[PDB]
């Protein structure tokens, strides 16, 4: 009954639905408590067909259930995996567009200000990883996390931020969707921005949906 289980949850025990969520813009990652039924609804898209996509994708074996891992081990993973990543990924994609923006400046359909908003992005994410490194991360792997739903509820908060200025970049580049005109490092640069939005998600994903609610349940 997969209209009933909540997007989080769906997203975790079924390899790729997030993907399938991403195609839709359903916000698996900062929505995660909704239902599968609410976030269709909400976006006027028959459920029937998304069970149908999913069950497809449940034939797959799941590579890794995070949901019952140590919350020391998910902690590593993020900081290798995902941090680590956005620390790479981000400079890359704001030189990328700051030679588009150089190039192309005449171009009517160039995203003039996705250099800033990029920046801004990467500026907010910095400090947001360095407090979860250096201060909560921490605590949560000495088992303080039941003590500390202040600081979770903030950075929840932050990830929401975050979410917006995705849809900032979203919105200055036409839903990623590169113009018939766009050169190799124009479209590269729009893969990398998709790969970007992909990983921020199953990032946030991980951190909303399983190791923030397993803190405060008090591992
Ligand atoms: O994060
Ligand atoms: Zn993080
Ligand atoms: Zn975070």
């Amino acid at each position: 009954a997969y209209r009933d289980q909540p997007l989080g949850e769906l997203a975790l025990s079924i390899p790729r639905a997030s993907a399938l969520f991403r195609k839709y813009d359903m916000d698996y990652a900062a929505g995660g408590k909704q239902t599968l039924a609410r976030a269709a609804a909400r976006k006027e898209l028959d459920v029937e067909v998304i069970e149908a996509e999913l069950a497809k994708l449940a034939e797959q074996p799941i590579e890794k259930d995070w949901r019952s891992a140590p919350l020391a081990e998910i902690i590593d993973h993020i900081i290798v995996r995902y941090h680590d990543r956005h620390r790479e990924q981000l400079p890359e994609l704001i030189l990328q567009a700051t030679k588009v923006e150089r190039v192309h400046a005449d171009k009517p359909s160039v995203p003039k200000g996705l250099t800033k908003y990029l920046t801004m992005l990467h500026e907010e994410l910095s400090s947001h990883m360095m407090k979860e490194e250096q201060i909560l991360f921490p605590m949560i792997k000495q088992g303080m996390g039941s003590q500390a739903m202040g600081p979770i509820s903030v950075m929840e908060s932050e990830h929401d931020e975050a979410g917006e200025l995705l849809e900032v970049i979203k919105h200055t580049t036409n839903n990623v969707t590169p113009p018939p005109e766009a050169c190799t490092t124009w479209k590269a640069m729009y893969n990398g921005i998709n790969e970007l939005i992909d990983d921020l998600m199953d990032h946030i994903s991980l951190e909303n949906n399983v190791l923030f609610p397993r803190a405060l349940a008090g591992e």
